[PDB]
């Protein structure tokens, strides 16, 4: 016969949270802090899973800050950003992992296939030592919004975050170009970004343009079939679609979940939500939809290992 088991399921929508998850969802649709206007194609359209790969390609610039871009030449940013791109810096390389930072990788033990990639993504705080077994030991790439990097006091005395390429993003209002949104960031980091790139300056670290995550919404809001949170995607989303411009293909783990599936919100945090896993501020559940229709995996590799795989953009057809 054939197997009867539940891996995520690609057409979740608000009627399959609970009713204090669909009350947070209403809440930040009223709210709309980021002056969202979805002009786009009227959502719930049907892509391919191959179209929709090359879609990615083209509407989403996966770009940062550059010396170039007004107003980082002015002169009080001068000798800031880092010198070459972050293409350059990174890679490319074949095999990539993107871990999550669920509380399902608690006891996946995990840490050698993780290691086995030639780069690894994290993101803000998630730590390494202690949860080797389950997590790994690599961190290549390090993703950190900008709220870490403004008010977290750790951000600038923990080693952590001395390993590895460091990028920060900041929401910005809908369709913001550079220097509007220099104006009015969501978390003003420009300062401590500026203090800790005087502390280690042979370490790079990036800013991701306030536009890619928007332009990565609009293919979000254009699929799903109904509104979704007007906020951007979560960090873990942004550092996929990064990932896949970096390498030829992104093994995901534990963001579509696995067997161990948990309300625990952090492999290194004893605290529960469900909205961790399901969404609040982010449109988390649509963006686990888009990458289970992506997934090149079998069924079994998610319930087992909550493992997805993607294609890299360099390996896609058009
Ligand atoms: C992402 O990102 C991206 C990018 O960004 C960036 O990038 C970089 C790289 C760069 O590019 C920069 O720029 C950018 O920004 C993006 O993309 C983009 O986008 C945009 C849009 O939005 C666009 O823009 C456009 O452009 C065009 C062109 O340009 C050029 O130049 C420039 C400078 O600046 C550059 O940039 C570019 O690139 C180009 O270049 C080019 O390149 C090419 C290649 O590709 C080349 O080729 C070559 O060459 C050589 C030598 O020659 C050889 O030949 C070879 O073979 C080849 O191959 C070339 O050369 C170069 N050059 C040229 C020029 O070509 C422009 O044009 C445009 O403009 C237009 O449109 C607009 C709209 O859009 C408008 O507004 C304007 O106005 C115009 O229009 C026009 O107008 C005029 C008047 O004014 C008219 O005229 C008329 O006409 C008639 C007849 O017809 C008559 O004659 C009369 O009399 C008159 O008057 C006309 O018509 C019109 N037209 C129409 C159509 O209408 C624009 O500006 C760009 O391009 C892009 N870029 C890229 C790269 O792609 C994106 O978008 C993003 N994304 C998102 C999502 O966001
Ligand atoms: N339970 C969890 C916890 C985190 N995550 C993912 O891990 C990313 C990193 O978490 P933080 O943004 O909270 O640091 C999230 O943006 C989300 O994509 C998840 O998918 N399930």
């Amino acid at each position: 016969p054939e197997a009867s088991f539940q891996v995520w399921n690609k057409d979740s929508s608000s009627k399959n949270l609970i009713p204090r998850l669909q009350k947070i969802w209403k809440n930040y649709l009223s709210m709309n802090k980021y002056k969202v206007s979805y002009k786009g194609p009227g959502p719930g359209i049907k892509f391919s899973a191959e179209a929709l790969r090359c879609h990615l390609r083209d509407h989403v610039n996966v770009s940062m800050v550059e010396v170039t871009d007004f107003p980082f030449n002015t002169s009080e940013w001068e000798g800031y950003l880092p010198k070459e791109s972050i293409r350059t810096k990174a890679g490319p390389w074949g095999r990539c992992a993107v871990v999550s930072s669920a509380g399902s990788l608690k006891s996946s033990q995990l840490g050698r296939e993780i290691d086995d990639h030639d780069a690894v993504l994290r993101f803000n705080g998630a730590p390494t030592a202690n949860f080797q077994q389950d997590v790994g030991t690599k961190t290549t790439i390090r993703l950190m919004n900008s709220q870490l990097v403004t008010t977290e006091k750790r951000f600038l005395k923990d080693s952590l975050y001395n390993e590895g390429i460091l990028i920060v993003w900041d929401p910005s209002v809908y369709h913001s170009d550079i220097p509007k949104w220099y104006q009015n960031p969501d978390y003003n980091f420009f300062n401590n970004y500026k203090t800790y790139r005087k502390l280690h300056p042979n370490q790079p670290f990036y800013i991701l343009k306030p536009q890619m995550p928007w332009e990565l919404w609009d293919i979000l809001q254009e699929i799903s079939p109904e509104e979704i949170q007007p906020n951007p995607p979560s960090s873990g989303m942004l550092g996929i679609i990064i990932m896949m411009t970096l390498c030829d293909q992104v093994d995901i783990y534990e963001f579509l979940p696995s067997k161990r599936k948990t309300d625990v919100c952090y492999y290194y945090q004893k605290f529960f939500d469900s909205a961790c896993t399901m969404g609040a501020y982010h449109p988390l559940l649509y963006e686990k939809n888009l990458v289970k229709h992506l997934n090149q995996g079998t069924d079994e590799d998610i319930y087992l290992l909550g493992k997805a795989t993607l294609p890299g953009f360099r390996t896609i057809h058009c």
